[PDB]
């Protein structure tokens, strides 16, 4: 059957920026979503650590290095700047894929590395 | 695998109407779902940026120019007429179709256009 | 590629009974859940139209004509009886089945028919 | 066409721990996720008894007998200790597997088990 499970998770990121006006969801650091095998475009789910929240939205690739983490828009409410959130990307799969399976893991810096 | 991804997005409409009584999710121009790819009957996700609400419902079809974007019962909370909100409309696919990808993004008039 | 589409709908029921304790989700009338095609086991969306809460969870084969409705354990805050709630539930498909499709939708009688 | 479907669940277990830093979404007593068929890294839902919450997580394998059932981080708001709780995990299926399935229901102990 299908499975959906953990594909992949950026793990303890902090809150870089932070707008309510214009929209980009979620814009993560280039090198994070290569790291962390994520396509501009893509279901992300968001934990924040400090206050509980929870979305659910699209990633969109920022500058590298930058360790740029902004949530753009709506969920500008909700989650915020200096905010401990995590980043969580499922994917559904057949049961035998689901089986065997290492999810692209990102431990990272306090600045996001 | 298959990844769930951003396939369409209405960003930046004005919630035209809203009505507690009697259901149609979101009602959305007909342009607008054609501009946008969407089809009537269709999970669709709405960001509030004027106070962070999220939903997810269905779709519908409205009148041509009208630039209708009316949501129908329950969501009548949370997100209300004069609102900047954001439609988004995602889709699994395989990790193929997943790379290569233009997301039908509609940007759009104070008059929704 | 696979679009996520609304299949069927029961609109407009009341909440017959609802009970904190021992778990079944959404139990509804059989006949409702042949009407608009429901697999005793399957994701339904719940959308509270008195009081905007949304759910998700399965459904649950109740006995016809008894225009049951409840809502077992947990649910049971959120969604009450004698609110006025949607059904929903929805369908990958592929893009073709997507264009062409009639939704089970059922309108529904203030005894629930 | 694909529905999606109540696979398994660990009807009302104990939350043991909780612990705000550190992530794992909820880790499961080993037992518990051969006996409810769940993958280390798998979409589980959450709903407390107690207060209604409800969340969307991964699940993490932890050690066996120790009935352990703990909400790493984010989720350790909405959801605590001693709270009784339920895990659900769907999974799309064709219309055909959806009809005949038997879901991994698995009832539990005041200790888990």
């Amino acid at each position: 059957m299908l499975r959906t499970m953990l594909k992949s998770k950026i793990h303890r990121a902090t809150v870089t920026c932070a707008d309510l006006h214009y929209v980009g969801s979620v814009t993560i650091d280039a090198d994070l979503m290569d790291a962390a095998d994520l396509l501009e475009g893509e279901q992300v789910t968001i934990v924040d650590i400090d206050n509980g929240a929870r979305l659910v939205t699209y990633a969109i690739t920022g500058e590298r290095g930058s360790g740029v983490i902004g949530i753009n828009g709506a969920a500008a409410h909700l989650v915020h700047p200096g905010d401990l959130v995590i980043l969580i990307a499922y994917a559904t799969m057949d049961d035998a894929r689901a089986r065997t399976y290492q999810p692209r893991i990102v431990f990272v810096d306090a600045y996001n590395k």
